Parts: C-alpha cells; sequence; structure tokens
C-alpha cells in the first residue's frame, strides 16, 4: 500500500500511524531523543503488558494501566509510573489510537531514538481495555529470582527471555530505589542500548551509590551507578546466568532478542492474527556508539564468573583510574 506522501507500507491501516509518529517524536520524545520520556515509555510497555495471568486474571498489553490509572498507578510495584501515563493521556485522546496500541508503539518509537536500539515489530489494533489489571502481577526488585522467574513464566516467559527482555536496564535509571540520588542508571551508557548492563552487574559490587539497605538494592561496582538486587542475583542464578553472560559485548544477540521478546511481551492478552502488521513505520536507529569494555580501573578479576560452562570473554577496561558515572537529566 501507498500512503499519502508516495511512501510504502505493507498495510494501508498503518498509514494513520505517521502523523502520531511525527507528534511523540516531536513533543514527547523532544525531537526524537533517546532521553527521560524514551526510558519512561520502555518501562510503561512492561507494566501495562505483564498484568497477564491464566490463573489470575488481567488483560495484559491493553491500556489497562493509562485507562484504569487510578487503580494500577497507585499499585506499589507502579510507583513512578504515574508521570508517564499523565504524559502519554493527551496523545491517546488527540489521536485514533487504542491506550494499549499508543503504549506499545510509544515504546517501539522511543527504542529507535536510541544509538544500538533495535527496530520491535509492531501490530495494531488492540481493543479498548475491559477491566483494570489485577494488584500484584508487576515484579519487584526486591522479588527473589525464583518468584521473578515464577511470574514472567505465568506471563509465559521462560527465564532466558526475562534475561533478553532486561536488555531494556541497559537504557534506564532508577528515581526510588535511592531517593536520594533520583537519576541514577543501571549502566554506565543510559542513553546507548549496549552490552554494558550485562557487563556492569557482573562486576563484584563494592560500594553505594547514595544510602545503604535499600530495599530492592545491591551494591554497585561504580559511583554514579545503582544496581537493583534482581539484576544482582539475576546475573549469578544457574538458570540465568549463562544467557546473561553471553550477552556481553554481543550486540546482534541483544537487538535480535530484545526486539523479538519485547513483540511477544507486546501481544500479551491479544491474538496477532486479529491485528494489523505496521512493522515498517518503525524508523531505523542510530549506529551503536562506543565499543564493550571493562569500566576504566577494573580487570577481569573483578567480575564474578556465574557461567560454568564458559569463561567471561576477555574484555579491555577503559583507559585511566576508577571514574563515576553521570547522573541522568
Ligand atoms: C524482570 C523484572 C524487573 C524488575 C524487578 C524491574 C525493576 C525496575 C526498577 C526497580 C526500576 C527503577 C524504577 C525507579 O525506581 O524509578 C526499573 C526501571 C526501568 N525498567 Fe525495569 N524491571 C524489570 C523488568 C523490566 C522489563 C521487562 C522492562 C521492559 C521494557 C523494563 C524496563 C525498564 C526501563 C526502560 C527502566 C528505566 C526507566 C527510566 O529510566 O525512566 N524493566 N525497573
Ligand atoms: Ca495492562
Ligand atoms: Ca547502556
Amino acid at each position: 500500500a501507498t500512503c499519502d506522501d508516495g511512501r510504502t507500507t505493507a498495510n494501508a491501516a498503518c498509514c494513520i500511524l505517521f502523523p502520531i509518529l511525527d507528534d511523540i517524536q516531536e513533543n514527547l520524545f523532544d525531537g526524537a531523543q533517546c532521553g527521560e520520556k524514551v526510558r519512561e515509555s520502555l518501562r510503561l510497555t512492561f507494566h501495562d503488558a505483564i498484568g497477564f495471568s491464566p490463573t489470575l486474571g488481567g488483560g495484559g498489553a491493553d491500556g489497562s494501566i493509562i485507562a484504569f490509572d487510578t487503580i494500577e498507578t497507585n499499585f506499589p510495584a507502579n510507583a513512578g509510573i504515574d508521570e508517564i501515563v499523565s504524559a502519554q493521556k493527551p496523545f491517546v485522546a488527540k489521536h485514533n489510537i487504542s491506550a494499549g496500541d499508543f503504549i506499545q508503539f510509544a515504546g517501539a518509537v522511543g527504542v529507535s531514538n536510541c544509538p544500538g536500539g533495535v527496530r520491535i515489530p509492531f501490530f495494531l489494533g488492540r481493543p479498548d481495555a475491559v477491566a483494570a489489571s489485577p494488584d500484584h502481577l508487576v515484579p519487584e526488585p526486591f522479588d527473589s529470582v525464583d518468584s521473578i522467574l515464577a511470574r514472567m513464566g505465568d506471563a509465559g516467559f521462560s527465564p532466558v527471555e526475562v534475561v533478553w527482555l532486561l536488555a531494556s536496564h541497559s537504557i534506564a535509571a532508577a528515581d526510588k530505589v535511592d531517593p536520594s540520588i533520583p537519576g541514577t542508571p543501571f549502566d554506565s551508557t543510559p542513553g546507548v542500548f549496549d552490552s554494558q548492563f550485562f557487563i556492569e552487574t557482573q562486576l563484584k559490587g563494592r560500594l553505594f551509590p547514595g544510602t545503604a539497605d535499600n530495599k530492592g538494592e545491591a551494591q554497585s561496582p561504580l559511583q554514579g551507578e545503582i544496581r537493583l538486587q534482581s539484576d544482582h542475583l539475576l546475573a549469578r542464578d544457574p538458570q540465568t546466568a549463562c544467557e546473561w553472560q553471553s550477552m556481553v559485548n554481543n550486540q546482534p544477540k541483544i537487538q535480535n532478542r530484545f526486539a523479538a521478546t519485547m513483540s511477544k511481551m507486546a501481544l500479551l492478552g491479544q491474538d496477532k492474527t486479529k491485528l494489523i502488521d505496521c512493522s515498517d513505520v518503525i524508523p531505523t536507529p542510530p549506529a551503536l556508539v562506543g565499543a564493550a569494555h571493562l569500566p576504566a580501573g577494573f580487570s577481569l578479576s573483578d567480575v564474578e564468573q556465574a557461567c560454568a560452562a564458559t569463561p567471561f570473554p576477555a574484555l579491555t577496561a577503559d583507559p585511566g583510574p576508577v571514574t563515576s558515572v553521570p547522573p541522568v537529566p
């Protein structure tokens, strides 16, 4: 099919996404930047979608977190999420797609702004939300590895799939884990979708970037970086550690598996055959910036190797003394 301006798309229905793309790129993402609203929109895809259980209910990727915001945003596990919900609401009202579609579309468009990013498949036509998600379906950073894997598995994800989705933490920061240090990133490159998250979580924890003993927080290897207890434990767990390590300096695998697993997540509670493939609307992301490296001042001996079958790859360190990671704007 051909849109009004001559551009090809696989299905004529997708043409309506282009004005939405332009609007959100200019007015939500600060001119197609990989900034705070991109990170929060990506986070929102998960907090909407994971509200899905065969036993316990929930409509999955259905826009419920917007359509029933006063209910869902008050769940403890959704702390901090109301900013992005409130920011996206006007766009949904202004345009002609469902809240469920918009959440996934904004997430995909956002990721495409980030150097190293990947194009996530996007499908159009999610019905409006029918009911609020049940509470207690979103994993928390203080939940045990087994609890997290159980919940993600309940929603449909194998343990290796959870590792692949956690590539998102490569472009991520925390405001509520340690409120004394808002906007503290999970890796040294929160503006680049890269393997640094998987490297740096493997390093032995040395310190606290803010205060000690926050719930859901582990020791970080670097000033200016925060480590979730969940990520700490997943990098070291037999079920996930070898997959975790395999992401290190493997940009193609990170991209391939993130795109496929995000697509799966985006379709929780949905039937792909009842939707329209509009993947070709997502822009080409910028190329990777930077190479895979240990932080300056670190060596292989600082890695806590957790994959028995395969040794950690022989990365080199950035030159110079240990340095701190800048907070994110
Ligand atoms: C598997 C269990 C997971 C846990 C326990 C977890 C936990 C967290 C926590 C505690 C934060 C910081 C929130 C704050 O204090 O501000 C965070 C941020 C974030 N999460 Fe995860 N998460 C998980 C999986 C995921 C998944 C599957 C995605 C997929 C998109 C995701 C995307 C993000 C992003 C993009 C941020 C950064 C938000 C920002 O910088 O504004 N997370 N996560
Ligand atoms: Ca939902
Ligand atoms: Ca990164």
